[PDB]
């Protein structure tokens, strides 16, 4: 008899375990326990600190909600109206020494002249090969020249990609982007060419709400918060070592088991192989392939810029840097970085040169959270990173070469995005089922690998759903089927529903 | 105070309203009730027998299941190996003389080669169009045209569509028949004539189940008997004349009435919105259309004719006949008729004649079940629709001149066939969520009026989804997502969840 | 027997029978005359002139030849380099208080941007059609949408070509504008509108030659000139007044007769039916369909304004003038015109008023020729039509209202424009058979009544070839292939032929 | 100064020599004479005959006008009723063990039903690619492929042409075939598949006449026949050995020399340059692809057997036999070979074996003419090939293993057809033009190299109108026109032209 027994054990508390965890407590039928190695909750979705106070998340982390679910526990857990801001996506992509307004394939209207005519000649022929085409594209490259054009596809698709994705647009699906990549309409990206108009208002988070205090990683404290203490287990105690499939028993570091029914599990599934001892879902989940994020951090000196106002996140396809984006994290909220009265030395012009003073000064203070993709097809160099993403913020003119920087901050995550490779569908086809019959749910990001549902709200739901299936038969349709969850808004399954209602009495 | 108080109330034992029932029972949470207004519950998926001990079902009812629930259901009511028997889905269309075998456009080798010509030379003009297509179709008729070009069109889909829905097919919608494109397999179709090859859509994996003794009527009165009798209220004591949506009462027509939470209504949403005397539903549901449905059965003596073979169903697009559709209803279960030793006179002769002998005589016999719609557009003469269906037999070649008929059935069912009309979504996109607003979930072939999510197996599914919302908060697919449903094996749902296992 | 017997007799002096007769008299073989019932050649190529001296053409008349041999006609009976000057083909489209280069659809950069957006948005619509379209237009009208889509049709091609046609755009075929395909270059005009330019189809190489002296006219007198006297009869002793088909007989009005093997009758065909006593060719010849042309002049004092410029001939599409096209006729020579030392009086102002004074004054001078086309689905009125050219002139900002008008012209051509209506070619292919049973050629504008080989090169070439093909058995390439004649370059037939060089020696 | 002048010397007195010639002889204006190498004037329009009296043309050749003038002459060469013969075109395509009729690719309808289907398929593909095909064919092949689709591309036109043409379709361009390759259409095809129907009268040569005595040959001799003979020299006395373009001068075997105006000149252009000692033009030539074309003529015993019937002439795209085509000579005149009394001894059986006896014996007699080509790409054994045909009549049926041969032909034609590769146009455009401003028109099947105006009525009017152009200023409309001249009727131009009649006068 192992330590502990439950009917549902939960690996890992991200938001794609606390979602588990979540809808498990509401069920609060079988017994569960949720376990995560980090004593803080959040995963991807946690947030750093630096010595001098700055807040970094992992990247640039913005919120927005396919689901009634997810709101539901995101509003009991930070319920006050001050424990949140609301912005508009202020978002720009960096070209030719300018900010064009996203998306940029529906603002060609702000190139110079010359390119437009590349870009809508391009997007002609687009339209005239649409126009007559009976398949559809296997390939994302295939998928943005069919629906831009090579001129825009040579000037921000392609590059732009490679440089996030870590891979050639050759090489990934075009199955997934729905929501993600904008399709232009001829006459109306020809309308604004021609009227100089702009178009800034395209997808899901044209609109967002980011949390006052703690960044990112404050809603998932928070709403692990709302969990019952003793069914948690969080920190070197709630290490996963190893998994027996077959005796359905897990094996913590501190040598605790924990025999399960069934198995929700939210780790890396290559990580989840390894644990297995199993050979042959080690060799299935080396088909797969992630791109690894560099997170830089800059604190600066300073009011907010002119230049940068209300900017929200900003996109470089160009050489003259080696981030695909940057973030305005001061911008989100003023508890991401320390207060004007905070003193604090230089460490640093921007220009790499040092200070003319050693002397702590005050603020007021803002701050840039940029994103580095690595994979062993864009190798980066680790120990010049840093000083890289400094130079590429002059080079872009987003810092002055004589700006104060007061704070760094660089962090590799290893695994990063999950990448949509033409191999994606064949591997995970057979690595999903093989694990389902053995009882155990693989679900989220890394857990199941599908990028097209691999945001927060998501991850959350594919935890949610994950047990609503192993306790309620539900259709398992975050994982399944992206396109109908992404196309619709999900209102039926609420915090409360009648299950709870009608047991009240 | 009401005389009775449940969480969910429940009007109509059909499918529907069985597999609402179903998954409330399985769940064993909220509480809950079942009322009809009548004693044996089944709807429009009962059946019915003559004086003489021929079973009617309404109409040609074939099983096809999206869904394992539906199957565990009844797997659970039925268990037996020989509850059931299985066949080929096996169907013909009738055509200048001949039957000729489904699906229509790959068995024109059939028809007179000028024929062939014409039929050809229309999908060529078909697939051309559907290469260089930019738009969907809008109407079922241009749905048609483009899947199979004007000559096959006019010979099957578009004479035999009206004859079915009694509406032109200009007015009726097309999205019900889900997203594939509407293009011709030129290419398989031309192949069968240069062959000279016909070729079915069965064979021994298209097959359907139907229950030994009952009819389709056997499966829902097994069904129903696996639950609570005491949460059940069927007959007279069971019809519902009143509903007050704003106290959440409902008023039965011997008095009694019964308060709930929230209510699941499959009967014709029409009724409904009578019931609750809601003038602005009841204009509403003025604006939707339906057909009403003849059913005539024909109790014929001696052997199953070689012409008639193992044909299941068969279709009649010609004018020839009042029917649209006919089934061998004694090819699907031995049952469905009386044994061969059983003695009956003889009625009357297929051509309308007199038998020479009075006397009754022995079996075997075998049994013809007709359908024939009826609407605003396309009267049927009540009073010589049976004397006109067996001629019909006559002209068709189903009957001889000199077959003995032992045994007729005409009923007449007037909600039949909710309409896929172009006007449908408009309406019931004001109907039901008006209706959701005061927690009443209308559902079923009536309830919901959607005819592509209108069999037995969509039918129960709607019930039980309804009640999944209700309780867990699941999403309706079957409701508003047809093609999601129809287009996968739904295995998620089970008569078993994990649910009932943690629980013992 | 009558009183005078040839070969071939030619009616009519204008290009075709000139062109019928220079091959005859190069060839010398068999006998011929030409008449006409002017006495002075030229026909509808001829020149007037006012009483204040201001010359006019049958309305805009600009030489584009396809032929050699009628090159070598021209350079022999107008010489030398100072017989003509040397224009570029310069046009413009009056739309919208602008002047707009032609081609009017590669210069909409000009209009409202607005309205640029409705005239690409139409032909974006026309290229996708185009892309799939698999059938010829079948009137002029769906000829013009497909070409230029919607928007642009309406702006310019649609009300012009019935201010030209005097028929509407749909009543009319297609056949006659070539073999061309109806379809947009849109990246053509997408580029000039993006770029902001504008360019016409002019310059050094796209130019015309204007004679000197004498207008158009001047040409077909010095190419009259070049035939033997003796073999002319121009004048109302030239005057035909019966054709006896059956006897080979011409009749003229002074009562003379002339007997001839095969006669080329370059008359209006409807004339020649009439004049041959045929009512079934009556019949037939009245169910072709032609315009009258009203030519207006008007001399202007002052020097070239410079609103005016270099232009050469105009469009107007817009209803706030009644002519179609405008010429600046003192641009083809300066001796269109009085030299600016010719003295005259001002006969009114643009506007209609009285001049202050009544004395005769200098120059210089310019001058304007207008074409105002008539048919009985377009009346126009004859008594007030100059003054209405005139307002026209005033609303199109050609002339100031204080302009001084020192000489007007008005003359109505009754045979002006044969129309391409749908019915010609059913019409004509009954027609010229029977004419042809005959030995007669009817060739020429009106003639043969082909518009679009109803130039003057092509009229020349049609007396040209006629005789070609009664003498040597040539095909009549230009009557019966106009597509062919127009698309090539005709070097072949040179007026000095292999022929004539053997025979001198 | 040379022995001989003349203002147009023509050289070859072929079908290409003899219409410059009768042209000449027509116009009667400048001087001119006619040379050829051979005594017997008609090149490859000439006749052999056997030692047993079995007549043979250079294969199939077959009388099909699209001109009156080339009418005019062969009526005058031979005048009576009785010098001509009738007949319905009555073709065939062996293939699978049936006759097919031609076209093989409208006659779908005879094969099986299994190659039905694989042919018809293959006609469904073409017929939707072409509803959005907005190119050209660039090749033979894609023409075929695109018209055809696949199933009929193997079947037949691929082997077929290869087997003619003696190189691959992917080798050759398709600008060369609207009269030759008929294109199926979808409906009509697959209507007489259902219907079981033929289609057998596609074509200009689905009626022909044919001469009554001296085969083709005798139509040559006979219009030759009708030249004053002293402007003629035929036999070593008239062999051009050199042509010195700057001296304008030939000079024969003989040592004769001619000085020219003029020079028309029909032999092959390559043996043209190497006559001039004109490198850079030899070089040019060198660029030209020919097949040699092998002529095997087989006498056989007997009335005309059943199997044989009204048969004239048969395409072999199959591998068992090494001809591409046999006609059926023997039906096109019955003195085309000898009487039924004539004896004559079997010289072998099909079967390969010699008869023992060398007895005599009557007929009736019949004959076959097979063509075999030969290229660098396709080698010919010449010593077998004899043998290797008559075994190809045994394995196509047209001859029993017993059936008694009595005559026997071979023989090779270097120049046999000029092939239309991708690289003709643009060298036959570096080649003539070059010619003619040396004044050199060469002209004729091998004189300008181009087969789609490679006919023998085609080749006449080549002369004649290098003639026409030379003296008159004609276009040359069948050099450069193929299609214009194919499609119409051409009946402007005749033997008595009005300036013979005015002349006469």
């Amino acid at each position: 008899h192992p330590d502990i027994s439950v009917d549902v054990l939960v690996i890992g508390a991200g938001p794609t375990g606390l979602g588990a965890a979540k809808r498990l407590n509401q069920i609060d039928g079988p017994s569960w326990m949720i376990v995560d190695s980090n004593e803080t909750p959040g995963g991807l979705a946690s947030t750093d600190v630096t010595p001098e106070g700055f807040l970094y998340d992992v990247g640039g982390h913005v919120i927005f909600s396919h689901y009634k679910y997810f709101d539901d526990c995101l509003d009991e857990a930070l319920p006050k109206e001050d424990d949140w801001y609301t912005h508009q996506r202020i978002s720009y992509v960096r070209c030719q020494g300018q900010w064009v307004p996203y998306p940029f394939q529906n603002n060609i209207s702000m190139l110079p002249k010359e390119e437009q005519v590349k870009c809508i000649d391009g997007m002609i022929d687009a339209a005239l090969e649409a126009r007559v085409a009976n398949t559809k594209p296997k390939t994302f490259d295939e998928w943005i020249v069919r629906m831009m054009g090579t001129g825009i596809a040579d000037l921000f698709m392609r590059p732009y990609n490679f440089k996030v994705w870590a891979v050639p647009t050759t090489k990934m699906q075009c199955a997934w982007l729905g929501e993600r990549v904008a399709a232009p309409n001829l006459k109306a990206v020809t309308t604004n060419v021609i009227l100089g108009k702009t178009a800034g208002n395209w997808g899901p988070n044209a609109t967002f709400r980011f949390p006052a205090r703690g960044g990112t990683g404050g809603i998932w404290i928070a709403v692990a918060n709302t969990l019952p203490k003793e069914k948690t287990r969080f920190g070197e105690k709630g290490k996963v070592t190893k998994v027996n499939a077959n005796n359905k028993t897990v094996t913590l570091q501190d040598g605790t088991t924990i025999g399960y029914k069934k198995l929700v599990s939210t780790m890396a599934v290559d990580f989840l192989a390894e644990a297995m001892n199993d050979q042959e879902l080690v060799g299935l989940t080396k088909q797969l392939f992630y791109s690894s994020t560099h997170v830089i951090g800059v604190g600066v000196r300073g009011s907010r810029p002119e230049r940068i106002g209300d900017k929200c996140w900003l996109y470089f396809p160009e050489d003259n840097c080696p981030f695909y984006r940057a973030t305005i994290f001061s911008n989100y909220s003023p508890y991401n970085q320390p207060e004007a009265s905070a003193a604090l030395p230089t460490m640093q012009l921007a220009d790499g040169s040092r200070p003319q003073s050693t002397e702590a000064k005050e603020g007021p203070y803002w701050s840039i959270m940029l994103e580095v993709s690595e994979s062993s097809m864009k190798p980066v160099n680790q120990e010049t990173i840093l000083a890289d993403c400094i130079q590429g913020l002059v080079n872009t003119e987003m810092l002055k070469p004589t700006d104060e920087i007061v704070s760094t901050y660089h962090r590799r995550f290893d695994h990063g995005y999950p990448t949509p490779t033409l191999e994606r569908e064949g591997t995970l086809t057979q690595i999903l089922p093989k694990l389902q019959d053995k009882d155990i749910w693989s679900r989220g990001r890394f857990g199941s690998w599908r990028y097209e549902v691999g945001n927060q709200d998501h991850s959350f739901m594919l935890g949610v759903e994950a047990v609503d299936n192993i306790v309620n038969g539900a259709v398992e349709l975050t994982l399944n089927y992206p396109d109908f969850v992404n196309g619709r808004q999900n209102t039926e399954r609420r915090l409360v529903d009648g299950a709870q209602v009608f047991a009240k009495s």
